[PDB]
């Protein structure tokens, strides 16, 4: 395929303010407006000797829709687009401006008595969808497993995987279907719902035109190429770095009192209002600047924590304030009484509803990932209409809310995951941050950012002037898929992978490889060695020797050995995972690791002991007050002090891989922790003992003082004084030059192991087919057969797709006629005294040697513990019937319930697709009514 007719072009709009400054923020327009601006920016990607007409040059004879506000030419273009009947894709904010463009594209359709699909990823935003487009043109139609009506329609609005069972099954509506119509197209990147994405696109017809909607997104052009490749037809591009109301951009750094506009709505970036940010550098900063927006009316506020724990302790501390707007709550607690009495009685008691009504009455909230979801959308509408001003809500909203703005307020600038504690991404920014600002509600959107760190001007301008994360491929070969990709026809595994927009990214990677490569072998073959001959059989010597003291490490550093040495005061020789030196440092304790995010995880012998150290040379402005304990993964910002930086005195866990040496000498270890100095004179005893051994500190020998005699150890050093040998006797007696032609050759060598690398990247669909071909030979040892059709087997999988585990389901069924009692174990395999629960153990190793026999991933306990022993007997017992007795025989969110019961249930139950072991079908009818009925009518619907 063929890129032509791009241009960008300028367009600038008017509002003007203050904010929170105590100056006007921009320049000011005469009427007390502000002229800003924005670039949206148009390519095409078109197919070999398509006949195209510059889409600038268009001139639309009849407006399908039309509108009465004057258009944006973001939505112009692709209005034009739709028109010539050319597939285009819009990236924009989710000011949802992007819905000018789909209300065109639909109406354009039914005006031609075609129809049209529009597909968003969740079954509520189907229904919400539907209302607005039902209002608005009539013949619309809902299809979700949930809803389902009036299918006899022109506009069909369906999840997405309706369509993707549509596509593979009867291809029906779609021979009428002119336009479909994706939302929020940048969930394709997502590791879980962003197979389905992809593989309906795939499948879709060559002559369907597609409309794409995302939110802003790097290279997009990319996904252009790609429709335009697999749909052989023309793809436009879209994309405008516009922003619905604009916004404002503070630090609040946490001594906390003064606040600075980093940011402006240009965007530019206000380096001095900065830079005096961070030189005036944590429960209460929080309340002070909570009471500050309700006092100074920016009125309803979104605080984002990372964590559900946080939103609790933070919410509750701001419901000492505003208990007030309370001739409000003259009004609030009846819509939000419309809800408690529709529940079941005894689930409408608990700690549910209690708490919560004070937080409500004092226009307040929490945002689950715990509460209920109609617990959450009482507060989604109890937000929409603002009688909740602060909601200390999480991360993640249910993809995606409609939420108030003017006030978003960071708590942080860095995230966990257990834990890299890592500063917040360019794109995580941009989303959360995308919540400030309501359209007219609002002359500008204002985004507060707790900050409590020295932060560099090129981190920060990477975090608030940022782009969002690209969109890459999430595609795989699920079982569930391979089959149904084997059984209907046309369509071959083989075609799917060729398809994926993964293996479009591969292939576009190739020529970028290519280029570095022959860019490295212009530079390997340039680099020419005297006596090369001579130095490489040096070179190589020296390595050998590397090498084999390696192995010497990695025993001397092992548990068995280390730790009955390394007592308080050891002096260690720390290179942290071999990149960074921090020197000699002192134990001040260790611990057997203890990886609580994993249960069933698995560590190295020497990534299985932690060890604490005092380390002097740790660069000043390392954020050390976010390292965690026992948690050698060192956030990004933490590094060690090069030559001619200031350094500090710090705690850092390692592990033993991050272990040099062990000296031979023990300072003393304050018990008394880093308790006001104890660590900064420890500082100076290290200062001292560095001062004292300039070359460095006499390490233990590994015979002579830790009794380490294996006869496997011996022989190795024995390798050593062999290798130093040869390596003396070598007619490099000081060269003279030989720190020169050692330098030119490693130089070489490294050029070299590098362009093997890239040779190896280079050349290799060919990727993906591997997982193909061994699934199959797996799937083979089972239920397709040996020319790859599909057998009986391959039925009690191919129809499902919300397989926990298809294969490990399939293969139970064909073996354990269980009780009643029991059978709870599906709790084991769908939540992520008396047991059989190694009947599954028994059947998985094997299935898992085949996993491992077809050459795939892992056997070995991993596949074991795949499926998880944790809250087996939990579920177990609800098996036998309270709901606040079961709450209280572990530590899991009150949400976690109507998903994993909707998630063990809907596993147990979809067994659609036509019949027959009876003993089975009957004793779960059983297993199905023994929990539905315990929080009975799940129903939610708005």
């Amino acid at each position: 395929p063929v890129l032509a007719d791009s241009f960008e072009q300028e367009a600038s709009r008017e509002v003007a303010s203050k904010g929170l400054t105590n100056s006007e923020t921009l320049q000011v327009e005469q009427d007390g407006k502000v002229r800003l601006s924005h670039q949206v920016r148009h390519q095409v990607a078109l197919p070999p000797n398509y006949d195209y007409t510059p889409i600038a040059e268009h001139k639309r004879v009849n407006e399908a829709r039309t509108y009465p506000f004057t258009l944006d030419p973001f939505q112009d273009t692709a209005i034009s687009c739709i028109d010539r009947g050319e597939s285009v894709l819009v990236s924009a904010h989710t000011s949802a401006g992007k819905t000018v463009v789909a209300e065109y594209a639909i109406a354009q359709s039914l005006k031609n008595k075609q129809r049209v699909i529009y597909t968003s990823p969740i079954k509520a935003l189907s229904n919400q969808k539907y209302r607005e487009l039902l209002a608005e043109f009539g013949d619309v139609g809902l299809m979700t497993g949930d809803i389902t009506i009036n299918p006899d329609a022109g506009c069909l609005v369906m999840t997405t995987e309706i369509l993707r069972s549509m596509l593979y099954r009867g291809s029906e509506v779609m021979r009428e279907v002119a336009w479909v119509i994706f939302d929020e197209v940048h969930y394709m990147r997502d590791k879980e719902r962003g197979v389905v994405w992809e593989e309906t696109i795939i499948l879709l017809p060559d002559k369907v035109r597609y409309v794409f909607l995302s939110a802003t997104i790097p290279n997009a052009m990319e996904f252009a190429e790609w429709i335009c490749k697999i749909h052989s037809q023309p793809c436009h591009i879209v994309y405008t770095n516009f922003r619905p109301t604009p916004l404002q951009h503070y630090l609040f750094p946490a001594h906390g009192d003064g606040i600075y506009l980093v940011v402006d709505e240009k965007s530019t970036f206000r380096e001095e209002n900065f830079q005096k940010a961070m030189a005036s550098i944590a429960k209460g900063d929080i309340y002070k600047i909570v009471k500050m927006i309700w006092k100074k009316k920016y009125n309803p506020v979104i605080v984002f924590s990372f964590s559900k724990r946080d939103c609790e302790e933070l919410a509750l501390k701001m419901s000492k304030l505003d208990f007030n707007s309370d001739d409000e709550k003259e009004a609030l607690t009846k819509i939000f009484n419309n809800a408690i009495a529709l529940l079941p009685e005894t689930d409408r008691e608990l700690p549910q509803i209690k708490h919560i009504l004070p937080l409500l009455r004092r226009g307040i909230g929490i945002h689950h990932s715990g509460l209920l979801p109609i617990l959450k959308e009482v507060i989604e509408i109890l937000f929409q209409e603002g009688f909740l001003k602060v909601l200390f809500a999480t991360e993640t909203f249910s993809i995606g809310l409609n939420m108030p703005a003017k006030t978003v307020v960071f708590t942080s600038v860095r995230k966990w995951d257990g834990q890299q504690f890592r500063w917040v991404s360019g794109g995580e920014y941009i989303q959360m941050s995308g919540r400030a600002g309501r359209r007219g509600l609002d002359d500008r959107g204002i985004v507060i950012m707790m900050i409590d760190e020295k932060m560099e001007p090129q981190v920060a301008k990477g975090m608030v002037k940022g782009q969002a994360d690209r969109l890459d491929s999430a595609f795989h070969l699920g079982y569930n898929m391979i089959l149904n990709l084997m059984r209907v026809e046309g369509i071959s595994p083989e075609f799917m992978l060729e398809h994926s927009f993964f293996q479009f990214q591969n292939v576009i990677s190739v020529p970028v490889m290519e280029k570095k490569l022959a860019e490295l072998k212009k530079d390997f073959d340039g680099i020419e060695v005297e006596d090369e001959e001579n130095v490489k059989e040096y070179h190589e010597i020296e390595q050998a020797i590397k090498g084999y003291r390696e192995d010497v490490r990695q025993v001397v550093t092992h548990p068995a050995n280390a730790l009955s040495f390394l007592q308080p005061g050891r002096l260690v020789e720390i290179s942290v995972n071999g990149k960074d030196n921090y020197g000699w440092g002192a134990v001040v304790d260790f611990a057997k690791r203890i990886n609580k995010r994993n249960p069933s995880a698995v560590y190295t012998d020497h990534e299985s002991y932690i060890v604490n150290v005092v380390v002097n040379t740790m660069y000043i402005d390392s954020p050390v007050n976010l390292l965690k304990p026992f948690n050698p993964t060192l956030p990004e910002g933490i590094r060690p002090a090069e030559e001619g930086e200031k350094s500090i005195c710090a705690v850092i866990p390692i592990t033993l891989d991050s272990i040099k040496s062990i000296g031979n000498l023990r300072l003393y270890m304050p018990k008394d922790i880093r308790a006001s100095g104890q660590k900064e004179t420890v500082g100076k005893s290290l200062r001292e003992v560095n001062r004292r051994f300039p070359d460095g500190i006499p390490v233990l020998d590994p015979v002579k003082n830790m009794k380490i005699e294996d006869e496997d150890f011996l022989k190795l050093m024995k390798k050593i004084d062999v290798l130093n040998t040869k390596l003396s006797s070598n007619p490099l007696t000081n060269s003279m030059r030989l720190e020169e032609l050692y330098g030119k050759y490693s130089r070489k060598h490294d050029l070299h192991e590098d362009m093997k690398q890239l040779k190896r990247k280079i050349s290799e669909a060919v990727i993906q087919l591997d997982d193909l071909r061994r699934r199959k030979r797996v799937l083979r040892r089972l239920g397709f057969c040996t020319p790859n059709d599909i057998i009986e087997l391959k039925g009690r999988v191919a129809c499902e797709i919300s397989s926990g585990d298809e294969l490990l389901l399939t293969e139970l069924i064909f073996n354990g006629n269980f009780n009643e009692l029991k059978p709870e174990q599906a709790a084991a395999l769908l939540s992520c005294l008396a047991e059989p629960l190694k009947a599954m153990r028994e059947i998985a190793a094997k299935i898992a040697k085949i996993m491992k026999d077809s050459k795939i991933e892992v056997v070995e306990k991993d596949y074991v513990e795949s499926f998880r022993h944790e809250l087996m007997e939990v579920v177990y017992e609800w098996c036998r019937g309270t709901f606040t007795q079961i709450c209280k025989m572990t530590d899991v969110y009150e949400g976690s319930l109507i998903r994993m019961f909707k998630r063990l249930e809907e596993l147990v139950k979809e067994l659609d697709v036509a019949t027959i072991n009876s003993s089975l079908k009957e004793k779960m009818e059983a297993v199905l009514k023994l929990i539905h009925r315990d929080i009975v009518s799940a129903g939610s619907l708005y």
